């Protein structure tokens, strides 16, 4: 057929076994996780859209999930991104201190997966799935990750950090998940700081984009929930990871 239904990519191929193999991986390598049934995990994540309609998809539909995978991270050791997904993570590999939502079994089991279902059966849709924004918000996809960056969001506390992408013309973007989602479930109570990190486009010698005026955005909406904004460039982000490997020696 030269028309899908949705206007999205359908479901990542071999969607199941992936989604299991990963499990099994998660808890095979880091042992507080270690009791985690991956079938019921695997069921769970099922339940959440399997026979549902893609475009009514609601948080409770994932809660079966979120419980399996409750689990607790360091708090004051959260590293929030925005569009500069690379970067937060080969730092994190290095500095295998701060955690991204990625580093959290539910995040490792959906990064860079696709899934939905159909109202009318229990198969998955490996032909398309709907686009956020031609189709519909409530799909598959979307609600996980706003369901499970909400919960992430919440278990922060003293400072966390964001890396955005200061090549981007929003480098603040009010509707990524980390504008509309992350930033509205800061605890007030727990977090004393915002810290981002704007990841410079290469370039060279360039803006103090910390002044930029989406930052400045971020600044006011951030102080007004009561919580302490810091910003930093990250000029050469090549050296940035190259001093986080090596710390101290040549121009770090
Ligand atoms: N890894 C993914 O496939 C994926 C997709 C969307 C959101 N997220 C999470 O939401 C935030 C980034 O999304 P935005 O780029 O829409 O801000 C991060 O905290 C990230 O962990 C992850």
């Amino acid at each position: 057929r030269w028309r899908q239904t949705w206007s999205g990519p359908g479901t990542t191929k071999r969607f199941p076994e992936t989604v299991l193999a990963r499990c099994v991986k998660y808890t095979e390598i880091h042992p507080e996780m270690r009791h985690v049934d991956c079938q019921s995990v695997w069921d769970a994540f099922k339940g959440a859209f399997i026979s549902k309609h893609p475009c009514d998809i609601t948080e409770e539909d994932y809660q079966p999930l979120m419980k399996l995978g409750t689990q607790t991270v360091p708090c004051n050791k959260i590293l929030l991104w925005s569009r500069i997904k690379d970067l937060a993570h080969q730092f994190t590999q290095v500095q295998r201190d701060m955690f991204t939502l990625e580093d959290t079994l539910l995040g490792y089991l959906a990064d860079d997966l696709t899934w939905c279902g159909e109202f009318d059966t229990s198969k998955i849709n490996y032909q398309s799935c709907p686009d956020w924004r031609k189709d519909c918000s409530n799909n598959p996809v979307s609600v996980f990750w706003k369901t499970v960056s909400r919960r992430f969001a919440e278990a922060a506390c003293d400072v966390v950090h964001v890396m955005l992408d200061g090549s981007r013309s929003k480098i603040f973007d009010k509707d990524s998940t980390f504008g509309s989602v992350g930033v509205h479930n800061l605890q007030p109570e727990k977090v004393q700081t915002l810290e981002a990190w704007v990841i410079h486009g290469g370039r060279e010698d360039s803006r103090d984009l910390c002044q930029d005026p989406t930052i400045k955005e971020l600044e006011s909406i951030i102080s007004k929930r009561n919580i302490q904004f810091s910003c930093k460039n990250i000029y050469r982000p090549d050296k940035f990871l190259q001093c986080v490997k090596n710390p101290e020696d040549s121009s770090c």
